[PDB]
């Protein structure tokens, strides 16, 4: 159970302040506990992308099942003129952080000199 | 320990001659090397901070820079703020990931949208 906090924009009160707190922590107990099947690895991945575009990719979801992943790359490339090379990104992307688990994918611009990392 | 040679895996539009590759590669690997350094100082905490905000914002929070400068941090939030209608409760949100990433070092920060049932792990 890690250390939780909420911030809220107006007054909370105690119980609905609690209740929150019991919410997300539930909420995160599957995603905490499969924390730890992820393999200490750090990789790079280096692409030929705008920074803009390395933050669209952090909407990516990697940490459920297939579908999830799935539907997130079909949004993202929707979203962004067609081109099969943001598929191959998005490929590469699955087989480090999906397939080899690895914790600390850094994605790193080489045009922008600009990276974010996907854990 | 000192120097790191992370795997890299360069993806082009285009076909990489092997001496493209190779100067793109030691390009990132060099460029990452203080990152990686500093990759260590983290503390192994989780954290969580549930917030009131769309799904849409969450992912504009993952623009932050907190492996750097305060300075480099606080420039990213007036960058931030600066897109998003004029709201006090950013950047008391924009504080407290300061006070988590930045001044704690906690490695792993789960900002969680309690409105949208969202989140994603700022590391």
């Amino acid at each position: 159970v890690p250390t939780v906090s909420v911030i809220s924009p107006e007054k909370l009160s105690a119980s609905t302040r609690r209740r929150h707190e019991i919410q997300v922590q539930t909420r995160l107990q599957t995603t905490l506990a499969n924390l730890h099947q992820k393999s200490s690895e750090i990789e790079i991945l280096a692409v030929d992308l705008p920074k803009e575009t390395i933050l669209q990719f952090l909407s990516l979801e990697w940490d459920a099942d297939e579908q999830a992943f799935n539907t997130t790359v079909k949004q993202l490339l929707s979203r962004l003129p067609k081109q099969r090379y943001l598929k191959l990104v998005c490929d590469e992307i699955y087989n480090i952080k999906v397939e080899k688990k690895v914790s600390v994918l850094f994605l790193y611009s080489y045009r922008d000199d600009y990276y974010r990392i996907l854990f």
